[PDB]
């Protein structure tokens, strides 16, 4: 025992309500584990199973102890985002019309004016010590059902707006799991704050206006081998004040405002991703990120194919650039940058599209970058997988010229190496050390 | 419920025949989930389990549905190689002779002239919309039982010909995942066309002839973390018209064709794997396969070390290159290439063998990529680990000459950094960029 | 079935005896799994489930047969370290005081003058042929409880000793799985003889003395997505004698003697790691380790934060290199060093930090690794993890002379590029490569 299956606790429904059955089992755990120092334990935790299901969940689930497990059968994405831009009278021909496996849908109203936590299926908060440790949630599906209309215009499906949160973590916490989750339609997939060694593997995060967030302050973290893909006005991974983290394996796609964002963060890494936009400031160090790691990196920046979302933007222009930097002493090495844009398309007119931007600081290293940079002509169509592969498949395109790195003057004595000939690097060479790549 | 127990199920028999056990269980979901859009929901699918077992599959499983899990309790591999060339009468004093876990032992017959697919334990396929989503298979082992002649005069086990394969995915797909399991003996591991959002990840697939094999097209896909054998017809890791696709932190090892296979693959990253072979031609970018991302990858090619896989070659000649390239505006970063061979095996005879080949397309950039060539004297043993092993940790040679990087005059505008001394770059100054690796 | 939950076995108590529980579930599993070739199959093996609860180990687990899986619901660790220092007049008013999740408290005594295969609690060891295969252990807790007092008047929880051990495999191995554990105090955490094909995936390795340890020799393996802490004694990640291991996307944090120590490896990659030590000689390619890629790793050594190890040193004195290398043909590209110290803790007094040393052995390539060095004011606080982000996030610093690159006499032609500056790299002109990073 310690171990619950939902569809077996005889308190609530959990088709109806599924909060009110965790929130009941976590009182039974409570109750039986009331002892910290009997034979050397006494609060082990608790795994609780969701097999798979439909589950609304109207109560937010108040995660208040270490080591409880949280898991399913099924990350059950499927989208959403296609399905409500479907001709609703096509709607009964579809095999099937929502996200499945281990499903919990959230029916909470959006958070009030204090916060999001409100909004948060699972919200995990415990003040004192210890720091809460080792919960871990896995293989289960976290689904908001619908986006709502946000005084834009734009169908209610395609906003990205609801006030729901998957998992919202608040307080100091150590050791946390979220592995091989599936999340969808929500406004913010997972929020944690302060957090110390977590890991953040395996999941598919989509569909969301906001997929990975790190708050308040972390350290010695790991975000890998996600799939992620959030919305124009959100982030896909975001991390404020954190030293340590290591972001490696993602594969990052359309449409979150950027891939990859940092504020205050130092001496970590991201590295070895596959990251692909329909906007610029792709990856963004800001507000001293500093003796970070950016190696290795495949970025694409192209124009969105689907014809529901033309003319949406992250509100960024094509001097921003696909990697812009504010902090010192960090390294850029061996990424390779796809710019592949419709010349007519750039914005502001007639500008020169900037790919690695040093905006601010000093020290910075950036060395063997390879960058491609192509003029297309842009289009849109109505089926949206077949348009997307279409899109990464063309190759057909005239040259575009580009500035691989510019240093505006309030960086100085940075060093560029090999990432671009003396044309594609604009900086003052009397205060940093450029050599350009060799050319014919 | 929606969660089955193979050995619980009471229609049919598991281990005379779990394909029938496992289609009926499909059609039971089927029958209880036959309403698409009930509160929000209604298809959830569903989880079946395969305790640790040895189950023969006489009849094909055809996956129908979305969000269906298929989950077992061991990867369950050995090396049926190693056993099937142990002499016969020595078989009764070995612990164990077969593999193991969660077991599924494929006894179709060979696929006919339409295609393999009719020799796969599971079938996976669905026509019409929405493509098919989130269909996971977990932590159990998939056999082949045997190879068989092919009219070569080797023996039949050491073939990898059987037409059987263990998971065919022949439809559109969304957001599949393929973790935990264990691929052994069987001609085809996995081949999965048409994905989108796939994630293959740590699985061991070894011994088979061809291991991942992703067809049609795909995008936004990633492997990572995975084992993988194949054999010398075959592929251990093939992709074709994907874009996005992440290659990432897996070990791959004899005796495939080639490591990792592209063709028309672009946009794509391969990026910090362990690759070892046994024959030239290890990553092969083909058809236009174009700004792919090769880095930070270990290049092992050396010979063969198990007599009975002595003169088994993949039919590529010295000549080939470990990488080679027909494709334009790739970045080949970072990468470390051993070529560990005798002199007297060089194939041509007499020929200088060469590492990276760039046979067509423009725009590549090679950088910061270090070659060791080394002359051994061959030799063959036959305790199959032990001289695996003793070869890896062999250095006990004399120096051989290679070509570092070779671009063919149908290759043209690369540029080619610090890989190779002017004697190690072959390639026509006037028309690349070409930097020498700085000698003393 | 084949399949057992360690509550519902009929023999022992596994809240008392654990070990006693698992021994006889394992003498089951043999008495019906006598033969092996009964319908192409019969020795599939086992799985063993251990809900969340609190485990006493008094009898060592002998795990004898291939195909054995172990698993939980939770790797259960919280920090013991941080406890064990909190006043003991304060522990009744913490939430919690001990690991918990699927717990194994592994009470042996420490091993005798033998070994320390003695001390651990689960011990996989076969002879004869075939190799134990596909041992899988998952999900959960192994706890040492206590360290003991050293001789050293340390306080005896400080000590990382106990002759304790979770896992240890003394046999020729294939195919083992160690995923998603929790290992927390105790002397060894995972020592694994003579793997080939092993993974070591996505643990949580802390509080240990020594963490992961690949011993003997081995082949085509892979230590991935763990975070591991060890102790000033002892190893974060070790190998020896091991061909073709991939070690990558760790987060290892202090406080191990290393981070990544080998001895005799060859054609190895440790790439796109973050990697954080409190003392220098992080990683050591030691005895002849050649052909071997370290690439794109996050380098950080600083200062020890935390009052009640103040002055708890490795021994190694800050000439010694972050990265120390003695072998042949190695490959070091793309790394980030950050060294971040206190300019009078420097020893000996006087010194130049060196960041990367090579003691012996020729054609060592290293290229483009960037070096920040900073001068730092020293300082310890009593709160642990504030004081360990606190000083992550610290930059307020003046500027170090440090030796970017120190190749000693006994090691020649080796090549160096752009990574530092003439002043920064101290080797001899004459035999070897050098180009220095250029400057401003």
């Amino acid at each position: 025992n310690n171990r619950y299956d939902v569809t077996e606790w005889p308190a609530g429904n959990p088709a109806k309500d599924i909060g009110e059955v965790i929130n009941s089992i976590i009182a039974d755990i409570k109750a039986r584990q009331g002892a910290a120092d009997v034979d050397d334990g006494g609060k082990p935790g608790a795994v609780i199973y969701l097999p798979p299901g439909d589950y609304h969940l109207r109560t937010q689930v108040l995660i208040d102890i270490s080591f409880l497990r949280i898991e399913g059968s099924g990350h059950g994405f499927t989208s959403s985002s296609i399905r409500f831009n479907v001709p609703e009278e096509e709607w009964p021909d579809l095999h099937e019309l929502w996200p499945g496996g281990s499903r919990v849908i959230v029916d909470l109203p959006a958070g009030g004016a204090g916060d999001s936590a409100a909004g948060a299926a699972f919200l995990v908060a415990r003040e004192g010590s210890p720091r809460i440790s080792s919960v871990e949630f896995s293989n289960f599906c976290i689904d908001g059902l619908h986006f709502t209309a946000d005084g834009s215009g734009r169908h209610p499906e395609n906003t990205y707006a609801n006030g729901k949160t998957g998992i919202h973590v608040a307080s100091a916490n150590d050791s946390f799991r979220v592995t091989d989750m599936g999340f969808v339609y929500l406004e913010n997939a997972l929020t944690i704050h302060k957090a110390d060694a977590l890991s953040i593997h395996h999941n598919f995060i989509a569909e969301c206006g906001s997929c990975i967030e790190l708050r308040g302050w972390g350290q010695a973290s790991k975000i890998t081998d996600n799939l992620v893909g959030a919305g124009p006005r959100g982030h896909s991974i975001y991390a404020e004040n954190h030293g340590g983290l290591l972001v490696t394996a993602n594969n990052v796609f359309p449409r979150g405002a950027s891939s990859v964002h940092f504020k205050g963060v130092t001496r970590s890494s991201v590295t070895n991703n596959r990251l692909h936009a329909f906007y610029p400031g792709m990856v963004r160090l800001e507000e001293n990120s500093s003796e970070n790691l950016v190696a290795t990196n495949h970025f694409l920046r192209d124009h969105e194919p689907w014809t529901p979302f033309f003319g949406v933007d992250n509100g960024l222009d094509d001097l921003t650039g696909l990697l812009s930097i504010s902090g010192n002493n960090n390294s850029v090495i061996g990424n390779h940058f796809s710019e592949v844009v419709d010349a007519n398309e750039i914005r502001p007119e007639g500008a020169t599209p900037v790919i690695i931007r040093l905006t601010a600081g000093t020290g910075n290293f950036v060395s063997t970058n390879h960058v491609v940079a192509m003029d297309v002509d842009a289009a849109s169509s109505d089926s949206c997988f077949e348009a997307q592969v279409d899109a990464l498949l063309a190759t057909e395109a005239a040259d575009l010229a580009v500035t691989a790195v510019l240093v505006d003057p309030g960086s100085a004595r940075n060093t560029i190496l090999d990432s671009g000939s003396d044309t594609q690097v604009v900086a003052d060479r009397a205060v940093n050390a450029i050599r350009a790549t060799p050319t014919v």
